[PDB]
């Protein structure tokens, strides 16, 4: 759930790029947040 | 595939053949040759 990675052949490159000699690598992340707005909503409930 | 042989009459042989005395056989071949030339043919295949 927090990140990925990809390389290979059929997956980030074909073959016409292993010719010219390139290598792809794919990075995905996933980077926490901070909680700048804290909202505090009060209601009734029945007995 | 090597060889055929054929003798007869109506295969090598007329009628007006067989009252002169003759007798027609034949024979056809497939002998092997020497390989005096060998030529190697390089080439770069896709990955």
């Amino acid at each position: 759930h927090a990140f990925y990675v990809k390389v290979g052949l059929g997956q980030t490159m074909t073959a016409q790029d292993i010719l010219e000699g390139n290598m792809n690598v794919e990075i995905g992340l996933a980077v926490v947040r901070p909680a700048e707005f804290i909202i505090l909503k009060f209601s009734h409930k029945m007995q």
